[PDB]
């Protein structure tokens, strides 16, 4: 397994840390949403959250990657959920698929389970 | 109407707070977005902006939910914008359709209106 | 070239910063994802970054905008990643689009490039 810490950086000025998919895998439009294995885990550093977000140069190719909210205490593998939206697409191994944001996770006074 | 103080955290380390739909409804692909009751209403803690996101369980079913900007003093019903991608979803009473993240309220110089 | 600080907030509780189409565009399904010119150029303030999202009105309406992350540093024209979901859909000039949100950019020390 992998951690977050291993993931990097295309710029100091850049918003996401690059996610790339393990796999080669070709995916269809009537294939609906699929969750893609980027061999990168959980968890993310104290008081954050994360957010899986789509590569701008990506999503006008034709890969749309569904925005996903990343727990602090998640400890699974990262995966990357993602749709061709018209066209067939294919994602060859190491290529970079999506990116990860890390936020602020704010405190509040709701209740928990 | 509920308040934003009554949703849940499904888990300490949880990022978002639960959406529950309060209807029964069946979407289908044709029917593009439709947005869900959810009997919950603005506002927002001060300094703060929510963005409606969703469950990746659900977006793995073929549920999409479109991301939402919640203002902070928006005091209307919060509803859930969603669309079924590919097949017939149904959606049951008090199912969990999606999740809210409150983020920081950042201030800027730009002017208003 | 315009920047940032020339957008407006509707309402001061305003989460977004309204972003307008600077043409006429037709977009239909079988088109896929559209990058919509809105004479808007980065860079952002210090210490913060971009996110590009839809408006309610115009996602309820069948136009869908794919979140988009505009990085610190980056200096081009803020284009607006868009799709018709269903049917046919007009953007007229000067119509509002979507929103951009400015959120933290939270320091790490995950490796550069
Ligand atoms: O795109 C995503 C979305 C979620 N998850 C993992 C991390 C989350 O903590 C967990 C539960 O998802 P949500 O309930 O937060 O959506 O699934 C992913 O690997 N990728
Ligand atoms: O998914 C959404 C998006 C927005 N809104 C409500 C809250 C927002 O303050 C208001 C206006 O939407 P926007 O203009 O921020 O998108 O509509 C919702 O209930 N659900
Ligand atoms: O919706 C978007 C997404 C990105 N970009 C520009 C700003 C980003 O800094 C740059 C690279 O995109 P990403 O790699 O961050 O997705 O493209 C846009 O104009 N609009």
């Amino acid at each position: 397994k992998q951690p977050i810490s291993k993931l990097t950086r295309a710029t100091p000025g850049s918003a996401g840390l690059d996610l790339c998919s393990t796999s080669h895998t070709v995916l269809t439009p009537e294939m609906g949403p699929q969750a893609l294995s980027t061999g990168i885990y959980g968890p993310l550093p104290p008081n954050t959250f994360g957010l899986i977000l789509g590569r701008s140069s990506i999503t006008m190719k034709g890969l749309q990657v569904y925005p996903g909210v990343i727990d602090n205490d998640y400890t699974g593998e990262i995966k990357i959920m993602a749709k061709a939206v018209n066209n067939i697409v294919t994602v060859s191994q190491g290529n970079r698929i999506a990116q990860l944001i890390l936020l602020p996770l704010i405190e509040t006074d709701n209740k928990v389970q």
